[PDB]
């Protein structure tokens, strides 16, 4: 298993304009058009994600094209966060992707939010923060993904993904 394979999981692939589970505008694997209520603005922000006009509706392709930027960007993010650089250099090969998963949910600033379990899990203290991440808002709207993520950083193996 994999990031890309993790979130593919976690977020499904839809080729057609969709609403989040909190009600946004997405479409492929997981990529937020906007937190706009408007699907005008949505089918506009899609054209100008993808370069044509697509009435709403995408290519595999396409699909796969947005998921690796957003995979990269997500990275890149965690990379030029000094908070998160530091938790994400101090874990292993596992790890690091569950960090990413919520990075790639939730957004840099988001996660960086979540202070003393990312302290927690820098000290290597893995009981004790898989208990305080369960203590979200997070975990209570999404919480199977949450549970996912959240034995991934108890376990530092794929077996909550063996399953699925």
């Amino acid at each position: 298993m994999n990031i890309f394979e993790m979130l593919r999981i976690d977020e499904g692939l839809r080729l057609k304009i969709y609403k989040d589970t909190e009600g946004y505008y997405t479409i492929g694997i997981g990529h937020l058009l906007t937190k706009s209520p408007s699907l005008n603005a949505a089918k506009s922000e899609l054209d100008k994600a993808i370069g044509r006009n697509c009435n709403g509706v995408i290519t595999k392709d396409e699909a796969e094209k947005l998921f690796n930027q957003d995979v990269d960007a997500a990275v890149r993010g965690i990379l030029r966060n000094a908070k998160l650089k530091h938790v994400y250099d101090s874990l292993d090969a596992v790890r690091r992707c569950a960090l990413i998963n919520m990075v790639f949910q939730m957004g840099e600033t988001g996660v960086a939010g979540f202070t003393n379990s990312l302290r927690m899990l820098q000290q290597k203290r893995w009981d004790e923060a898989a208990v305080n991440l369960a203590k979200s808002r997070w975990y209570n709207q999404t919480p199977n993904r949450a549970k996912r993520v959240i034995t991934t950083f108890r376990t530092g193996t794929w077996d909550a993904y063996k399953n699925l």
